[PDB]
């Protein structure tokens, strides 16, 4: 279920949104974890450097990897619940 999507992004920065959306039919997390993880790594990597458009410093998380674990964690639970409870993960045998 998705109703809010399209004209909703207060930030002038996007080259051919549709194109940016042009990819494997969103659904599988395989690319989410793969890509996501990769990106994250990048972000953090860059985050390290002070000078380079960045302003991340709050709480007792004076770390990267660690902060990464806690982040991915909250993101995991949050994602899993996707805001609204959704019983569906992997009904294995």
């Amino acid at each position: 279920m998705s109703t809010d999507t399209g004209v909703s992004l207060p930030s002038y920065e996007e080259d051919q949104g549709s194109k940016l959306i042009r990819k494997a039919k969103e659904a599988p997390f395989v690319p989410v974890g793969i890509a996501g993880f990769a990106a994250i790594v990048a972000y953090g990597l860059y985050k390290l450097k002070s000078r380079g458009n960045t302003k991340m410093s709050i709480h007792l998380i004076h770390m990267r990897v660690a902060a990464q674990g806690f982040v991915v964690g909250a993101m995991t639970v949050g994602m899993g619940y996707s805001m609204y409870r959704e019983f569906w993960a992997k009904p294995k045998p």
